[PDB]
């Protein structure tokens, strides 16, 4: 894995608690501030693999006139389907049957707890949102498919 | 005015009161709900405009595997200079230095109050945000720049 796929997010959608790459690095977002020398927001996260701190400011571009607008990067969420879940890691599988035998599960606001109970009780229907980080991949939310 | 310029939001970056594109309309969104049967999010707005309400549902497109997204389109905001104020409209300037006489203020949060204590405290450094629909054009927030 070399980097990996980034939207861009308009700064004024932009919530603590988001996830954004902040120098490279997947991160939750804690603190939102904004530079009184060049306006510029600038955001606090923490890395989602390393739990380190990180701060990055915003980039501000005039593409047409009258047109002002800041931007941060996202990361591109992934969605695999989950065949079992064994002591902290799960099997997943990808849209195209790629097999992933050992996944992990991050430990942010329980969400082991939250698949376990959701995968024991429609398995078919469970997906995982996984990160990629420099070819490290990591379940970091949960959903379920209605069809 | 034919149209006008859109972004895309992703719909996990969207919250109530953001302004959002409801069926062509600028709108201000009050309820977020999710549709059973697909998934799909349902976005239920006031016109900026005319006050009405509106409802869409957002696009669920496929664009690499095992990748799923949900977007809406918001507007693109325009930044003006502010010249002046008199009895709820007010005197604008582009970019470009295109002057715009009677561009009105919308009544929401109390914008014609803030906007008239930040100009007669710092007249160059005020600017308003304006959503254009069809030619028609709106000052819907302010902003101070710092330089």
């Amino acid at each position: 894995g070399s980097a990996s796929q980034t939207v861009t997010i308009p700064c004024h959608h932009i919530r603590l608690g988001d996830i954004l790459i902040l120098q490279g690095r997947p991160c939750q977002v804690i603190r939102i501030s904004t530079s009184a020398a060049t306006g510029q927001h600038r955001y606090l996260g923490v890395d989602l693999f390393t739990k380190q701190l990180h701060e990055e400011s915003s980039f501000v571009s005039n593409p047409a006139p009258s047109v002002v607008v800041q931007t941060m990067l996202g990361p591109v969420f992934k969605q695999y389907r989950v065949l079992d879940m064994q002591d902290g890691s799960i099997v997943a599988m990808t849209e195209t049957g790629d097999v992933k035998q050992n996944l992990p599960v991050i430990d942010q606001s329980s969400l082991w707890n939250r698949l376990q109970k959701a995968f024991e009780s429609g398995r078919g229907s469970v997906r995982v949102l996984v990160v990629s980080d420099h070819g490290r991949e990591m379940a970091v939310d949960m959903k379920v498919v209605h069809g």
